[PDB]
DNA sequence: TGCATCCGACAGAAAAATTTTCCTGAATTTTGTATAAGTAGCTACAAAATTCTCGTATTAATGCGTTTTTTGCATAGAGAATATGCGTTTTTTGCA
């Protein structure tokens, strides 16, 4: 297997056009739920990382109502307001368009035991990368990734 | 001319009559006798074929010493796996 974490940026959320955490600008995870914080995807590990990330900051993780679609993501926060999971290195990219102008931030994180960040995992076998293309490249990608 | 009554055993003798059988024409269960035509086959003849055989020529078949080659051979690295390991963790004990 080789296990292989590129890095691991650490979690906040998606402020907004409107959003008091657009107001409080950092995001532990209570601050969260202040507003609608619909969780994503039970089952999914993807929010099994994110359950610490939104439960060790006066908040457990609460999937209600997640319509599994960035779309929808923005379906209701175009309105300009709802608020889900966006995590850190896109966490450059929260504030974006004239809609919204976002409360960027860090991890609060308090969720980590051991080590806890979700991970970029490029992970491998020498026959997958047995050649220039992804072995270098695959290499490079888990390399050359800027905050940019 | 109008009221009752009634009806619709036996025997002999000669002639006929059904079958039977040999004689006599009639023209068939048919089948018999010679001559001349004609219908079909036999003897003979034609040969250039075709094809059988011996010799030569090219070619395809078959074996090998060697080209590279495939597949079996060994020993070198790696990538966790597997200790120590604290160090952290879960287990286990007595008081209120």
């Amino acid at each position: 297997m080789v296990v292989e974490v590129l890095y691991d940026e650490p979690i906040e959320l998606l402020t907004a056009a409107n959003h008091p955490l657009a107001a409080y600008e950092r995001v532990p995870w209570s601050e969260l739920v202040r507003y609608p914080q619909v969780v994503f995807k039970d089952g999914y590990g993807m929010q099994r990382l994110v359950q610490e990330k939104f439960e060790r900051l006066e908040a457990t993780l609460q999937a209600a109502l997640e319509v599994n679609t960035l779309d929808a993501f923005r379906g209701v926060v175009r309105q300009g307001e709802l608020i889900a999971l966006l995590p850190s290195s896109a966490l450059v990219e929260a504030r974006l368009d004239p809609t919204l102008a976002v409360r960027p931030l860090a991890n609060s994180a308090l969720p980590e035991n051991s080590g806890l960040t979700r991970r970029v995992v490029m992970v491998t076998t020498q026959d997958r990368l047995q050649i220039p293309p992804i072995k270098h490249f695959w290499q490079l990608v888990r390399e050359n990734i800027p905050p940019i």
